[PDB]
């Protein structure tokens, strides 16, 4: 069992990696061993010290705090994200333009960008007067316990993986982390998509042919579309991947419905499932949401991304087409 998961771990590289396969195949880790390989792959642990038994104590902890009875956020929507923003950083756009630490700040922002998400949306958790809300000011409440909680585990017995780092490289990574988590609040896409397509429109490339990015504001807001980016990508995956997605979302969606309606509450859009297009709703999802958004990351790394965006363009007509 051991030797089908690393040979699908092999494809960690690739776009449509089976993550569900190697959720099975790794006994519900797929955060961890996908995480794993990575930095194996990337050679992080030799450059930032990183001991392999803390890493992966650590990492078991951080997949621990995810829930398994969610049926969207969890462990692994994580390694998904994770997964994609590895392959997303590996663009030859983006070649040589991050440093190690951004590199890390990315991925380590994907592994913990939901933990611990119970399940419903910013809005149910302040219309609910939660505590969680209460606690956060009603701003990027999630956003911001998934920073807190990731952060905090850091301190667990043998989990401090940024250890060997200098102080500057933590308090650097620390502010990019942060800043990259907060971006994944949907509340912001508008304003991040905008952003994303001026920087298209003055688009700056060196001799080499790679994108220019000549400070923090640049390359911290490449960084937080790129994870954005990861985390609306289910619909640019294979369709057997993304069908799979769908039905998870509307399970999660359906049951903070339900919880509505027991309340009294109006159901939020998409969560009644007396009166669901599930479809439709992913039709217009992308219309509005996801297509605009990876065709403005397709034209910052073109042609790179073309395969991507025609499968999303592919998954779309189909989901139309039912
Ligand atoms: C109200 O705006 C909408 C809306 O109008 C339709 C939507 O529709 C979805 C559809 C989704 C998924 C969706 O989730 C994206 C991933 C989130 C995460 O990992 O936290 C959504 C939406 O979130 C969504 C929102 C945004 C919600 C709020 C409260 C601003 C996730 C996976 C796939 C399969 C792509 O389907
Ligand atoms: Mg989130
Ligand atoms: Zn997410």
């Amino acid at each position: 069992q051991e030797d089908v998961l690393a040979k699908e771990l092999e494809d960690v590289n690739k776009w449509g990696l089976h993550v569900f396969r190697i959720a099975e195949l790794s006994g519900n880790r797929p955060l961890t061993v996908i995480m794993h390989t990575i930095f194996q792959e990337r050679d992080l642990l030799k450059t930032f010290k990183i001991p392999v038994d803390t890493l992966i104590t650590y990492l078991m902890t951080l997949e621990d705090h995810y829930h398994a009875d969610v049926a969207y956020h969890n462990n692994i929507h994580a390694a998904d994200v994770v997964q994609s923003t590895h392959v997303l950083l590996s663009t030859p756009a983006l070649e040589a333009v991050f440093t190690d630490l951004e590199i890390l700040a990315a991925i380590f922002a994907s592994a913990i960008h939901d933990v611990d998400h119970p399940g419903v949306s910013n809005q149910f958790l302040i219309n609910t007067n939660s505590e969680l809300a209460l606690m956060y000011n009603d701003s990027s409440v999630l956003e911001n316990h998934h920073l807190a909680v990731g952060f905090k585990l850091l301190q667990e017995e043998n989990c401090d993986i940024f250890q060997n780092l200098t102080k500057k490289q933590r308090q650097s990574l620390r502010k990019m982390v942060i800043d990259i988590v907060l971006a994944t609040d949907m509340s912001k896409h508008m304003n991040l998509l905008a952003d994303l397509k001026t920087m298209v429109e003055t688009k700056k490339v060196t001799s080499s042919g790679v994108l220019l990015l000549d400070n923090y504001s640049d390359r911290i807001q490449v960084l937080q579309n790129m994870v954005h980016c990861a985390d609306l990508s289910n619909p640019t995956k294979p369709l057997q991947l993304y069908r799979q997605w769908t039905d998870r979302i509307m399970e999660e969606f359906f049951r903070q419905g339900d919880r509505e309606r027991e309340r009294g509450m109006e159901i939020s859009p998409m969560c009644d499932k007396h009166n669901a297009s599930v479809e439709k709703s992913q039709v217009g999802f992308i219309d509005y949401i996801v297509h605009p958004l990876w065709e403005t990351w397709a034209d910052l790394v073109h042609p790179d991304a073309q395969d991507i965006l025609d499968t999303l363009e592919d998954n779309r007509e189909w989901y139309q087409s039912t």
